C-alpha cells in the first residue's frame, strides 16, 4: 500500500521499491521515479521526467508537464529532477524545448514554495530556496545556494549566480552576479550577501575581500573589463571566492544589474 | 449493427447528468463536470480539471490539470443566480487558472472568445469580456467586468483593476498594475502603469505599412504628447490621420468608450 | 415512474470517493465533495461544506459554515526550513470562504505551534497564508496574496490582489492594502498602505463611511494620522497628543495607539 490503488500509473513508469504516491495522483508516460521520494496525494507527472531520490511532492503540484511556448510543435523533451527537493503546493515545472537542449533540469536539495513556475529550459542548481508565487521564465540558469524572495518574475535567459539573493516582488531583466543582493521592480544591485556569507561562517578576509570587488564592478566607473582585472591582481590571490564574480561577468550575455 | 466507430472519458470523472460533451472530447482521470456544462467538438481536458457549472466551452480547446472553469464568482453581491461563463474555441488554459462565472448585476456572463493562451494561475473574474488572440502570463490577475479586445499580451504577475477596458493589440508590461483604461496600440508598465509609446517593434515584426505605422505614432502623440484634451485628440485624428490611417479609429474608440479615463 | 423515456443517469453528503482519516471529527450535516483528502486529528463544524478535491492535511480545526473550494491545501505542514515533524495546529472560525488553490499553513515550535484565522473572512483564489500566522474577522485577502510567517491580521482588513507581506508584520483593524503591494514594516489601523515596497497613504475614510461610522470618528482619526505621520513628532509624543486631545472624544483612536506601542518591525511610512 505504499502506492495508493486510486493513483493512476501509466506502464511504462518505472517506480522504485519504496516510493510513496498517494491517492489520485496521476502518473504518465515515461516517467522515473528514485527511491524514498514521497508523492502525496493529487500530483500530476506529465510525462518524460526523471525524478531522483527522496524527494517530496505536495498535492496539486504539475510536474513534468508541456511548455507553454507557442514554437512547441510536439517534439520529445525532458525534465530532470534530482534528490532531496521538496515541491509544494501548485507548483509548476515543465519540459524544455528542441530550440535549447530538450530539457528543464533541477539539481538536488532544492526548496520550491508554494506556485513555484520553472520554465521550459531552465537550469537550476543545488541548495536553492524559491519563495511563494516566484516565476522563472524560459531559458533561467540558476546556480546554488541563491534565495529568490515572493512573488518575483525572472526574464528569460537571466542568469542567477551561486550565494545571490533577490528581493521580495522584484522583476528580474538581467544577470545576477555571484553574491550579489538584488531587488526592486526592475532590480537593482544592493550589495554582497553579507548575512549568508556570515551564516556559513565565512572569514573577515573573504567577505572584505568580496565587499571590494563588489564596489570595483558596481560602483567605481570600471568597464566589466576592467573590474575584472583589478580583481585579477588585487583580490583574487588571498580571495579565491572572487573567481565567482569575475565568471558571472565573464558568462553574462544579457548585461548585469546595475 | 451497435458498434460505436470511434477511451475518450476517463472512467472516474464524474459528469452531470445534464452536460453536453461532443463525442471526439477527451476528459482526463478525476474531472468533475457540473450541471449545465457544454463542451465542444476536439476539446481536451487533462486530469483534476473542474468545470463547476453554467460554462459553454467551445471546440478544439485544451484544459490542463488543476484548472476551475465556469466557478462560481468571488463578488460578495453574488447570491447564487444561474449565471454564465461561455469560452470559444482552441484556447490553451494552464494549469491553476480560474475563470468565473458572470453576476446579475452586470449581464450574467463572463466571456472569452477564441485563439487566446491563459498560462498557469490566469484569473478571469466575474463578467469579464476577453476577444481573440490574446495571451495572459502566468499568475495574471483580470478583476471583475474587465473587457479586453483582441491581440493584447498581458505579462506576468500583473493585474487589472475592474471595469478597465484594454483595447486591441495593447501590451501590459510585466509586474504592472493597471488602474485605468489602455487603449488601442499603447504599451503600459508600471505600478501605478504608464503609457510608454506605441507597439512599434511588434508591428513592425507582423508586416504593417511604415505609413500605418507612422500614422498610429502620430496619434499617440495627438493623445499623450501635445497638451490636448481627449476631445480635441479625437477631432485632430479624424481630420488629419483617420482619412490615410483607418486603423486610427481603435484609438478613437479607446477614447470615447472610456468609462475610467486612460492610462497616461 | 417512466419506463419509456428515462435518463437513468443516477446524493450524499460525503462523497464515496473522498477519503477520511478515521480520527477525523465531523458534523453531521457537513457536505464533502469527490476525491477529498481529510488527514488525522481534523473537525469540521456544522454547515461546512468541501468541494471536490480539497486536501486537509491533519491537525486542523475547522467551524460552522465555511466553504471550501477545489484545489485548496488546508492545515498542511509549512514551508519553514525550521521545522522538524512536531505536533503544531490551524485553526479556521466560522463562514470563512476559501477559494481555489489558497494554501494554509500550520505553525511552528519555535512561535506558538498555531496558525489561526478567525470568522467571516473572504480569501480569494492562490491566498497564501504562511505557518503562526493570526487572522481575525472579516477580512478580504485578494488573489494571489501572499502572507509569510508569523505574520498577524486584525479584522476588517483588505489585501490587494498580488500582494506580499514579509514575516512578523503586524497588519492592524481596518486598514488597506493596495494591489501589488509589498510589506515590510507594521500597518498601523485604518491606515492606507500601498507600493513596493509599501508607504503610508492616510486613513481609509471610505472604509469607514462604508461601515457608517460619523463624520465626527473620521475626523478625529484623521487629527491623529496628521500627529502620528505628518506633525514631525516622536512615536512618544504622537501617543500622548492622542491621548489628550482626540482619545476623549473619538475613543476609536486606541486602535491607532496600539498599533504604535505594539509596534515590533516600526510602522510604513
Amino acid at each position: 500500500d505504499l502506492i495508493h490503488s486510486t493513483a493512476i500509473i501509466d506502464p511504462s513508469a518505472v517506480i522504485a521499491s519504496d516510493v510513496q504516491i498517494g491517492p489520485y495522483c496521476i502518473i504518465g508516460p515515461q516517467v522515473t521515479i528514485g527511491a524514498g521520494t514521497k508523492l502525496h496525494s493529487h500530483v500530476v507527472v506529465g510525462g518524460f521526467t526523471r525524478i531522483g531520490q527522496n524527494n517530496e511532492i505536495f498535492q496539486f503540484a504539475s510536474v513534468g508537464e508541456v511548455c507553454q511556448d507557442l514554437k512547441y510543435k510536439g517534439e520529445e523533451t525532458w525534465l530532470e529532477i534530482g534528490n532531496n527537493n521538496l515541491i509544494r503546493e501548485h507548483c509548476s515545472l515543465h519540459r524544455g524545448t528542441v530550440q535549447d537542449n530538450a530539457l528543464t533540469k533541477i539539481g538536488s536539495h532544492n526548496l520550491l514554495m508554494v506556485n513555484t513556475h520553472i520554465a521550459h529550459d531552465c537550469i537550476v542548481g543545488d541548495h536553492n530556496i524559491f519563495a511563494n508565487n516566484v516565476g522563472v521564465a524560459g531559458h533561467v540558469h540558476i546556480g546554488d545556494h541563491v534565495i529568490v524572495g515572493g512573488n518575483s518574475g525572472i526574464h528569460q535567459f537571466c542568469k542567477i549566480d551561486s550565494y545571490s539573493m533577490i528581493g521580495g516582488a522584484s522583476l528580474i531583466l538581467k544577470d545576477v552576479p555571484a553574491y550579489v543582493m538584488a531587488s526592486g521592480n526592475p532590480a537593482h544591485a544592493f550589495g554582497i550577501n553579507i548575512e549568508g556569507m556570515r551564516r556559513k561562517g565565512w572569514s573577515k578576509n573573504t567577505i572584505q575581500g568580496l565587499r571590494e570587488a563588489y564596489k570595483l564592478i558596481f560602483k567605481s566607473g570600471l568597464t566589466s573589463v576592467q573590474a575584472i582585472d583589478q580583481i585579477k591582481s588585487e583580490i583574487l590571490p588571498s580571495v579565491p571566492e572572487a573567481q565567482l564574480l569575475i565568471d558571472s561577468l565573464e558568462q553574462s550575455e544579457r548585461g548585469i544589474v546595475r
